[PDB]
């Protein structure tokens, strides 16, 4: 048994929390020798919910649950972190997303380890991301990241349909750039296996057309069906999601495989602008993540990255912007 | 692999089912070499919701989830089952009884009985979890004659899960250093929470939970109201039912089913009553400390009951007669 990590989830009383504290607490994020000390926060208005999801992680009676924390305090939710998942957000908006994660970065910055592990969640993830990790300078940039990984599942699962596999039949998709309606999900550098053996994607679906067209649309408006469906979040896949996101940082990437993640763009080979939060594939080894240099970026495919570059860099100086306050 | 067993779970669209489908399609359920087909059933008006759903279910990539049927009706969500998980009911709200609920519910029950009695395998397990749970799962139990009686069960895991918890509370150890507790009786108010047979992991030791205690009157009165009360408890901290704590208590006691009790534990579960040695009466669906093998349960035997635990088993059990006979008035006008 390791020696016990703390995870901070915020958004604790909301939807895609409700769908996620069960896998950190069951083992099946950081492993199944890995105790957890699980704090949990979420707005002063939702502490009387809060109080009833911590009611049932008890009841789950869950052995590498070692604590669970309920707060609505900075001071207390941030300190001493390993891992801090950052659902929460508002739900002018990019207003008072940049007071939300201006604080939390700051609180960031003063009271979790120097090592954290940040993930962010909460829309729109990656400006959200960006603004955390300017406000929080002492913890390496690299150690943020936002959550792409929901749009990497969804863009495998059309593809198996079109195919008739299993989405882990599908590998090395991309999703580049913001988590929003102009990300551009890639399967240019993507393989099926088929009746046994790898192909490539284009070459298996004989349908350019598609792949272009109607498979980037469903992609980026996928979330919204959902909710036109359910009423309600998409929280079952997102908290999915941020599993697999955080269990390939944890664990590493398999071999051969790259995954999507937003990160900071600096020093990147693909003509992205620098300082912006931004998906890229990436590879991932000891906790430390590397971009996939060398992919041959094709002219249907930079068109897409740079337009999806440059709704980042609008949100980017609408929201800073509001950083001094 | 194994060839994909087939599980319906009713009540898809609702609150319970969204914090239990992944659980049952990541193989932690039935296995990491089990593959699933999901059948999922709902009311006509939420095959919307059911509709999302299934989109969300194909967004989390389970490469056990061999497929997945939405379906508003009972030929189709019954046929060929191997597992039904029937949760699909009225829930309650702030300040009800689990009991306001039996004439609601129960002629669902009797319906889904003789769906399970005609369209799906008779070596079905049912597993019921809409309220009132036992007395749901009695009706549909007889409403499906074909199906041995020994293959319906009802959740009273959750209120088990509950009293580990409580008791974990009191001595300071982890849920899981708790082991055999007992929930007896009805699913209901009247369940009885009994740790005369628990033990408890202490300092490398095991430990009977009143020796380890020593609070007779809280494990007797305080211990026995706060799992009682515990659903009421959530329901007002939540403004909705204890989803994600049911679905993990559902996935126990089907895993348990599945796969077998652990070496040296018995756990709670909701079983047909004949035959057993604890002054029962015959023909209840009544909660049982139970362990099981091959996929096929067993009263523990040769527990002592002392007055208080008798005079608690008996009234669960009184109330658990009355539901019988309230349901079989109703449902046979």
């Amino acid at each position: 048994m390791s020696e016990p990590i703390r995870v901070l989830v915020t958004g604790a009383a909301g939807q895609i929390a409700y769908s996620l504290l069960y896998s950190i607490g069951n083992g099946s994020v950081f492993g199944k020798d890995q105790p957890i000390i699980l704090v949990l926060l979420d707005i002063t208005p939702m502490m009387g919910v809060l109080d009833g999801v911590l009611m049932e992680l008890q009841d789950c009676a869950l052995p590498l649950l070692k604590d669970v924390i309920a707060t609505d305090k900075e001071d207390v939710a941030f300190k001493d972190l390993d891992v801090a998942i950052l659902v929460g957000s508002m739900p002018d908006l990019l207003k008072a997303n940049v007071k939300i994660f201006k604080s939390q970065g700051a609180a960031l910055d003063k009271y979790a380890k120097k090592s954290v592990k940040v993930i962010v969640v909460g829309n729109p993830a990656n400006t959200n991301c960006l603004t955390a990790s300017k406000s929080a300078p002492s913890i390496p940039k690299e150690n943020f990241s936002c959550l792409t990984r929901l749009d990497h599942n969804r863009a495998k699962a059309q593809i198996a349909l079109k195919l008739g596999v299993t989405a882990n039949d599908v590998k090395n998709v991309i999703i580049w750039g913001n988590h929003s309606s102009t990300q551009y999900p890639d399967v240019n550098h993507a393989k099926v296996k088929l009746q046994g053996k790898e192909v490539g994607v284009y070459e298996a679906l004989k349908d350019d057309s598609w792949l272009k067209g109607e498979f980037v649309t469903t992609v980026q408006q996928r979330g919204a069906a959902v909710i036109k469906a359910r009423k309600l979040s998409s929280a079952m896949s997102a908290a999915k999601a941020i599993c697999d996101h955080v269990r390939d940082i944890w664990f590493g990437t398999p071999e051969g495989e790259f995954v999507s993640m937003g990160v900071i763009s600096d020093g990147n080979s693909y003509g992205v602008p620098d300082d912006l939060l931004y998906s890229f594939p990436v590879v991932i080894k000891n906790k430390t993540w590397k971009f996939v240099e060398g992919l041959p970026i094709n002219d249907f495919s930079r068109e897409k990255m740079d337009l999806t570059a440059k709704e980042l860099t609008e949100e980017k100086e609408s929201a800073f912007e509001f950083l001094s306050s």
